């Protein structure tokens, strides 16, 4: 019965899955059973769906959201710089040290909105009040942490402009949105030196999504002069939390876990 | 009847779909004409269907290659330079001189072998003979080309390894794809300094894929040590010989074209 070490427990942990019925028994004989369920998780999987969560919940989202009006939209991921400092994110500031540069022009785009609001200015032109439109991609941060941050992470952003823009409809398409997942929420006020006041949609300590009803001053340097709602999410927190997921590792595009099962069998 | 200059044309080619019914007009009434078209072509979207042709066709491509017993999988984006060195690809290369480079340490794929290579050989730890996946997702090239190529685009990559690892298979596979997407090809004998013998999977004179019938001898580098078939699409070409675009620029993730239409109204 000598206890396990540390780095044998981590070892478990990573072939650990939430639902898991979890002492005494020898490192070995635990691993080894653990390393059996595992597989039979994943070939089960190959049996049955075959879906990877990360892509099921972005048809299951996309559906959501072309069904209550929304256009789909698929934007450049790499994008010119100057649309972050558009964006007023000054040099300064905390997003500007996140920031993936490719060449002297380009970066990996760090959000959504740049080119959303490109598509508001664009769209207005040919469709009818109100335009409401969604992406949903890959975004690029440097970040520090690990349980909740990753460099590559996939971000959802719907937004509406022209009329029915309220603080009111947005949360009510926030709250039908989270309930259809079936994710526990409480929307709050927080800021940013980007946006000024927004909503934030936390899970305990976790941050969902930041949601903004505009205008804002930055509006016209988009060419926007029209009242608008807007709000981010990050997939792969939704799926942490609906997974419950101890480690965001377990929900990213990865080499490491497929459907948060370890591929390290 | 004063004839059209080269930019007026440039213009009309910007707003004008292959379906539309093709003079003496002046510039000013066929911009007209085609402006208001283009508008309808939006409305028709809006009010309608909402969708991207691209993640449209990505769904669609998903399903596909579900219902045949393949695992979809979403691996990461940028990938460790390492990997582009262990596929061979030397710096005198002509590929090499096309990767993105973005930290020391990584660059943005350029294709999904290398992380699909790292799913078979994990994966055969825990899955039945044969193992099939696929993924779809983004990848980047620099490129001179315009017509034909773009630095930033979609790719389809399909692999099978174990048993039923044959040209015929992998060609019924290709022959299923297509037939059910309802684009004309034909298979052809190519090589690449990467591969050797591939089957390239023409439409005209545009390559659709390279596929390649397996073992090769870089497999030990990834680990693998058995029969594999695969085969690698563009979306983009896809959507382009689909909708008879005249240039795959159209069919790229963009801020100038929805679905095939301009979107500078
Ligand atoms: N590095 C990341 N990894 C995973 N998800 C992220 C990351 N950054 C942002 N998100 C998600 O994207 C949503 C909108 O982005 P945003 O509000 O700009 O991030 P944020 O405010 O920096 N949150 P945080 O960095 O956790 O304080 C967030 O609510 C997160 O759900
Ligand atoms: N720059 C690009 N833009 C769009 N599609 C591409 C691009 N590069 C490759 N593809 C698609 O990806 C498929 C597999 O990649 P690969 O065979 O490596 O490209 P390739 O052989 O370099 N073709 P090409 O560059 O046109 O001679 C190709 O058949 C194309 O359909
Ligand atoms: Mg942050
Ligand atoms: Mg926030
Ligand atoms: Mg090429
Ligand atoms: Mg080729």
């Amino acid at each position: 019965a000598p206890a396990l070490t540390k780095s044998q427990t981590d070892r478990l942990e990573v072939l650990l899955n939430p639902k898991d019925e979890i002492s005494g028994k020898p490192f070995r004989e635990l691993e080894s059973e653990l390393l059996s369920r595992r597989k039979k998780d994943l070939q089960q999987i190959y049996a049955e769906e075959r879906e990877n969560y990360l892509g099921k919940l972005e048809r299951e989202i996309t559906r959501f959201f072309v069904d209550r009006g929304f256009l789909e939209i698929k934007s450049p991921i790499l994008i010119p710089l100057e649309y972050i400092e558009r964006m007023g994110i000054d040099n300064d500031t905390e997003l500007s040290k996140q920031i993936f540069r490719v060449d002297k022009n380009f970066c990996l785009r760090p959000m959504l909105a740049p080119n959303l609001g490109n598509y508001l200015r664009k769209l207005d032109r040919a469709l009818p009040d109100p335009i409401k439109i969604f992406e949903i991609g890959p975004c690029y941060r440097k970040e520090s942490d690990g349980k909740e941050h990753l460099e590559e992470f996939t971000m959802l952003n719907f937004c509406q402009m022209g009329s029915g823009c309220t603080r009111e409809n947005l949360e009510s398409i926030i709250t039908d949105f989270l309930n259809h997942l079936g994710i526990d929420f409480k929307i709050v006020g927080d800021s940013c030196m980007v946006f000024g006041d927004t909503l934030d949609v936390m899970h305990g300590d976790l941050e969902l999504s930041s949601a903004v009803v505009g205008p804002r001053p930055l509006d016209r340097e988009w060419g926007i002069d029209k009242p608008w709602i807007g709000a981010g999410f990050g997939l792969e927190r939704l799926l942490k939390v609906k997974h419950d997921f101890k480690n965001i590792k377990r929900a990213a595009r990865s080499e490491s876990y497929y459907n948060g099962i370890s591929t390290n069998l």
